């Protein structure tokens, strides 16, 4: 038997997970809930969930504070963005076993943390901020000035979630609570998007939704950063809170706070980045005495820059100072282009480089005072690897691989997580095999034992004919470019297969990996016997910035072509049914196929975007523009008007077309897809079209994502001659 | 050979490569007209004709002209340029007025960019348009305009323009302005929108418009708050440059100002006497208000003693909105449709001042309507000839002996011509005779005195030159018994048509309240392509709530929308496979707007009847729909009338069924009448039940889709999948 687009769709076949959350230095909880021992894998029961029996409410998380005497509760969940959301709230007493009924935490609250150490509490309600030094006394509101979808007060609006922080929350506690670090954004001017919200079919007329929403070109929010001591606040005064402003050279004009890390009790670090994304600098500011305010020492700033793109792979990567704060270690791009990790002296212009050569370092994961924890893609070149590995601080050419040969057939994707000291360690392996989740002990790196096998899947993976993954290179040009199949069981070469391009080719993205995934390839692979390939090509990440930055300024070409050329160097691979050859993807690889289906080069019979972009003047400023700069006759205004979907509609009467946008797409506009659709209509091109109404970007419901599976499904068996 | 092998295609159709000529005149006085080429008069009498508007005029112009509009005394010509389309009728445009006398363009006081209606008196050349909804009036088209109302305020009041509602449902027609009949007064209506609610869609514009504009029109959804409206009458000649304008306000009768009503027609009876038509919003009860003016107050009364009141027990009153009165010309007596006491809607004979009426028609068939009255006779339009419902004649009445009717189009071509409809002279001296079928339509000219035929004006010979080597389709025009009633129906056979084969069918319907898809009219559509080409048989069946056959096939539907005229169109269905020639196998249905709607309704029934269908622009549950349409058949959306069945008949609640066939569900995104909501309430609920189907959205296309490129783009998708789920290669 075949795994089936059912057993994807209803979940049949289970990847078991082993989640945990450090509490301690050898402690770390698993949700009943355990606590259990790193030392020994002994657990009790932290608490049951019978002990909210009588709650009440459907409870969503739970979150312990640092010295464990309370556990927040939350519940009334509403999904907002990608992070963003509103819940209710509730705190538990551990040490006496009951709820705290006095000043709750109102309802609708957008944001709550406890401080790092003890159980101090923040939160936001209405884009304000509040603090409760004690779980059942009042709170001191901290902000005043909060105003819907126009000042926002340690949260971030929408364009700061999505491209900037990756999360809702702009709240930067120091390492023992004493202050409470904050940005505020402004929206005043910033234009909305507005979409209709049909909602349940109770609801006569449709919701009109609108989201300050800044497109390429459009003006920005703007930001201001503030910090607050709170030990020293007043139930009687308004608390005090001081300003830190961003550097002389970004005052300069429009600008983005883009990392906040803090480096000691008293020391903080922010950076800062020009609309204009390839100048960023890192202010570091100290806490004056008696005067009580932040010096930011102009001989303290650290310059990043780039003179062939953008900086960081997608923001400048954060710092990791030590225990003193008079240093600290970040990954930048060497004079090679290669991101390896610098080594700063908080005085001084130039870093040293402790790591060097051609592959990158994708993350510095623990920092002690006498190693350094990094993951990388060095293992054997290949640039879709990742590997724990150890760096002797005193001496940078003791480096040890921590995992590379734990189980190099099964394991070749790893990701890690250390206990609070970096006592204790997890890895996590993610493919090619089976999922493997195991403990360590970093004193010596020896493992203490596997957590999470996978042998319950494994058992039943066991009885159906399972796809292959293939993860090899082509040369182009005297560069290698890394590609991935998902071939069918019992796979012959000397047959012809249907193939079908998954792409996203984004600037630095990586979609040919050592990850083990069940997905809907699986199913085309296992069911409909379709190789479903992937190919990273000019513009993709983790292999230097001369193929990465190769699309500066000119998204929509070579990471196109590059999908085109992948296509044909598959063709010359003999088992590849060139009449029957389809691409598609989502988001990004949605514009690079509507672009490929566009560009009349006639190796593709037909495709599918999903939710596209389709001009970049339709997307936000933020991402765009770190590409793109602005779309102005000074600028590069002649390019954004030179790759359009709309432009190249002409040729897609030579394919098969499939287009699906959900209706209430916050991220990629429904308009993008309503322009395209005008644009074929306007020369008589037939495709097909499918709208989901009030799903968003992720089309994510539970019946919605059925229904688009099943639906593509049919289009690709159709096209393919498939019964 | 030389044998037919041609077939009517799909590019046929869309390109227009067979095209019906048609001859549209407009009557400028009693014997005389106007015609297109160029702009010609031509005698009615003896067919001379010479060059009123040589196309040149207008070139030095510097605009392209969208219309022209002559002087009721040909004396100027208003020029219509800058024409920006709204809804179904209203429209923005500039206006210039060019002197024929003096022969060049009015260059002083000119007409205001962005008006939204302009209109000649029936006499002379006094004028009146809307500009910022208020009402302007000019004197003399080179003088300046006086204003005479000051309340316009765009989507809240309206003076002499309709709101979306009112132009859409009740007027057809965006203006509300109304010359008496030598000029003297000006009627208008008022409406405010005040408290109606705001339809929301985006409409994404041009490619360059970065961020998608949101449209909001005020919009009554079943049960919200209707516009209000008042009404008033000016004195246009005693205007002055001094003081503002005064308007004089006639109230509704008592009976209305009640409740929620509705203004449903005005018809001046003289120069002094008007005619007011009121609807309570249950539709039901309506009102005729007969105003006259009186000389010395300058007010205008309407008697009580001259009240008319027509209502229904069965349902709504008249066919969509009560019939308008034809007045004698001294306005004592009045000629006005309604239903006889047997549910025939016919001709009845008022005085202004007794309730009762005589009719003067009777018969199991229908007036459709009253063209003209003379002296000594009343011209009307029926479906007597031959108690054909579909086919349309012109009578003659004698107005003083009843069993004195002749019928002037019946035999004049009686194979070829059986729907005919009249253009009448400014006196009905002469009348333009237009046939529609079910031949090739043909334009005919006629003296009403003798009645003899002066002249073919259009005989479509250049379009039965090219027809006479393709292989076209026929119709069949027939009925079925049901219940003891006669239910008519009609087909779209394929050339060379065969009894004993099996064919594919596709109902065509719309089946709405007083719908009417078997006729006798010749056509050139979608149809004739899938007949001749494709050899699907597409058929159309007038079933319950269909209209012209009287109330009681008309009022079945009362309350109870998404019933028996879904039922009747599957009981159809099953009718047609019973005759031999069908392939049940192959069995489907399509609609647009209430069509949509029931073709959704009907592929959720759960029948097991049609393999496919596809639905355009569908409603797909009532309380979503308009005000003025929806509670006409309704009632209110409440509890204490009609709720229960408005939920019981949206289309989502079936959207289990549609697990059994192939559906195909289209819409535009900014149609302003039936929302982009209804079709996104469908898919969705189809979604969660697991149901695939097929979709197409039109960005930026309306009801219509009716764009050139959009139009093209969705008759060829259809086409693709018909041909699909019938196996067509
Ligand atoms: C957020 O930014 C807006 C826009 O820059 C600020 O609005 C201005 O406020 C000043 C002083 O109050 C006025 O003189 C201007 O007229 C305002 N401009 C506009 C367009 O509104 C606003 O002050 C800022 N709000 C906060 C809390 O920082
Ligand atoms: C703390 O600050 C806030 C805002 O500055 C104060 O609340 C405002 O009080 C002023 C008068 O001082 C009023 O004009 C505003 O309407 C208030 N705004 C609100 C309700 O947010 C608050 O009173 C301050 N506490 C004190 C007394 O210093
Ligand atoms: C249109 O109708 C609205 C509301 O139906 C009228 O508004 C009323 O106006 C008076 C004063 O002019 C207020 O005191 C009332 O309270 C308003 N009614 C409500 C409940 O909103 C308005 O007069 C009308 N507009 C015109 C000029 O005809
Ligand atoms: C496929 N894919 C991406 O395309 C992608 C992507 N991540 C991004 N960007 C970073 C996160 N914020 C949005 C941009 N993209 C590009 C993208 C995502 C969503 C909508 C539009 C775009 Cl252009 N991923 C993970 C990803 O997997
Ligand atoms: C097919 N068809 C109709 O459906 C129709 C229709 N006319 C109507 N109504 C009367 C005129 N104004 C609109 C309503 N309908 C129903 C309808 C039309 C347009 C949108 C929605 C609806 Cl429910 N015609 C002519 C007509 O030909
Ligand atoms: C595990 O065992 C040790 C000693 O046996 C004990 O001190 C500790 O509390 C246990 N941990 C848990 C969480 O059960
Ligand atoms: C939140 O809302 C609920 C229900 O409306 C209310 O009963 C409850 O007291 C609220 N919680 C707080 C602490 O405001
Ligand atoms: C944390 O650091 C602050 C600032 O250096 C220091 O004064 C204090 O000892 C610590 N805070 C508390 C009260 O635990
Ligand atoms: C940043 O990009 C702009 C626009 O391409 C360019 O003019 C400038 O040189 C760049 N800055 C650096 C530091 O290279
Ligand atoms: C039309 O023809 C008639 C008949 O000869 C002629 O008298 C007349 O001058 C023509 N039309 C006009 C009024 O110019
Ligand atoms: C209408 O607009 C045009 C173009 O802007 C202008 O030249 C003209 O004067 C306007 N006409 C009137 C009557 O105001
Ligand atoms: C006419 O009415 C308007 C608005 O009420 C007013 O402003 C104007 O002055 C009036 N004209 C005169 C002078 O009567
Ligand atoms: C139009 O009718 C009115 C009212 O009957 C009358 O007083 C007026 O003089 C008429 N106009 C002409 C000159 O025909």
């Amino acid at each position: 038997k075949t795994y089936t687009l059912t057993d994807y769709l209803k979940n049949t076949y289970r990847l078991k997970l082993y989640s945990l959350r450090w509490i301690s230095d050898h402690e770390y909880l698993y949700k009943n809930i355990l606590v259990f021992n790193a030392e020994y894998g002994n657990s009790s029961v932290f608490l049951e969930n019978s002990t909210f029996d009588e709650f009440g409410h459907s409870i969503n998380d739970y979150s312990i504070s640092p010295d464990g005497q309370f556990i927040l509760l939350e519940y009334n969940y509403v999904k907002q963005w990608r992070h963003s959301y509103t819940a209710s709230y509730d705190i538990y007493d551990l040490n006496k076993r009951q709820l705290i009924t006095e000043e709750r935490i109102p309802n609708n609250t957008q944001w709550v943390t406890w401080s790092p150490v003890g159980h101090k509490l923040a939160y936001v309600w209405n884009n304000d901020i509040y603090v409760k030094i004690e779980p059942n006394l009042p709170s001191y509101r901290i902000t005043w000035t909060g105003k819907e979808d126009i000042i926002y007060n340690g949260i971030t609006d929408w364009v700061y979630e999505e491209e900037v922080f990756s999360a809702y929350s702009a709240l930067w506690w120091s390492p023992n609570g004493t202050f409470l670090a904050y940005a505020q954004f402004n929206d005043t001017e910033v234009p909305l998007i507005e979409y209709s919200f049909y909602s349940d079919e109770s609801l006569q007329y449709p919701k009109t939704v609108r989201v300050p929403y800044p497109k390429a070109g459009a003006v920005n929010p703007t930001v201001k950063f503030f910090v607050v001591n709170t030990d020293s606040l007043s139930s009687v005064t308004n608390a005090t809170s001081i300003q830190i402003t961003a550097p002389a050279s970004m005052l300069i004009g429009d600008h983005y706070l883009c990392d906040v890390t803090w480096a000691t009790q008293e020391r903080i670090s922010l950076q800062w980045l020009r609309r204009i994304q390839n100048y960023s600098v890192m202010d570091i500011c100290d806490y004056d005495e008696s005067s009580g305010r932040w010096n930011c020492l102009v001989a303290r700033q650290h310059i990043e820059m780039s003179t062939t793109g953008w900086v960081g792979r997608f923001r400048p990567s954060e710092p990791h100072f030590t225990l003193d704060g008079n240093s600290f270690y970040k990954i930048i791009s060497n004079e090679e282009g290669y991101r390896h990790i610098c080594y700063f002296q908080i005085d001084k212009k130039d870093c040293t480089f402790i790591t060097k050569g051609t592959w990158e370092v994708i993350g510095i994961e623990a920092l002690t005072s006498d190693y350094l924890y990094y993951i990388s893609n060095e293992y054997k070149g290949m640039p879709g690897g990742r590997n724990l590995y150890k760096i002797q601080l005193s001496d940078y050419t003791k480096v040890t691989c921590l995992s590379c040969e734990l189980n190099p057939e099964r394991c070749q994707y790893y990701s890690v997580s250390f206990s609070k000291e970096a006592k204790y360690y997890q890895l996590r392996c993610s493919g090619p095999g089976l999922p493997l989740y195991t403990l360590h002990s970093s004193v010596n790196d020896k493992g203490l034992r596997v957590l999470e096998d996978n042998s319950a899947l494994d058992k039943m993976l066991q009885n159906v004919q399972m796809p292959s993954k293939k993860l090899d290179f082509i040369i182009l040009n005297e560069t290698k470019f890394w590609y991935q199949m998902i071939l069918p069981p019992h796979f012959d070469k000397s047959k012809k297969y249907p193939l079908l391009l998954d792409v996203y080719a984004g600037p630095c993205s990586q979609k040919a990996d050592t990850v083990f995934r069940l997905n809907w390839a699986t199913y085309l692979a296992s069911t409909e016997n379709i190789i479903v390939a992937s190919f990273d090509g000019r513009g993709s990440g983790y292999q230097g910035d001369k193929i990465m930055h190769a699309i500066n300024r000119r998204l929509g070409t070579f990471e196109v072509e590059d999908q085109i050329e992948a296509a044909r160097q598959f063709s010359k691979m003999g088992f590849v049914d060139n009449k029957r050859i389809a691409i598609w993807g989502w988001s990004y690889g949605g514009y690079v196929t509507s672009m490929v289906l566009g560009s009349g080069s006639g190796v593709f019979k037909c495709g599918i975007a999903v939710a596209p972009v389709s001009r970049w003047e339709y997307y936000d400023s933020v991402y765009t523009e770190r590409y793109m700069g602005l779309p102005t006759p000074e600028d590069n205004l002649d390019h954004y008007r030179n790759s359009t979907v709309m432009s190249r509609a002409e040729n897609f009467k030579q394919v098969e077309y499939l287009l699906i946008h959900g209706t209430a797409d916050d991220n990629v506009h429904f308009q993008q897809s309503a322009q395209i659709s005008k644009a074929l209509v306007d020369v008589g091109v037939d495709f097909q079209a499918m709208w989901y109404t009030d799903e968003d970007h992720g089309i994510a419901s539970s019946t919605a994502h059925q229904h688009i599976y099943t639906h593509m499904s049919h289009f690709i068996k159709q096209c393919f001659s498939l019964p």
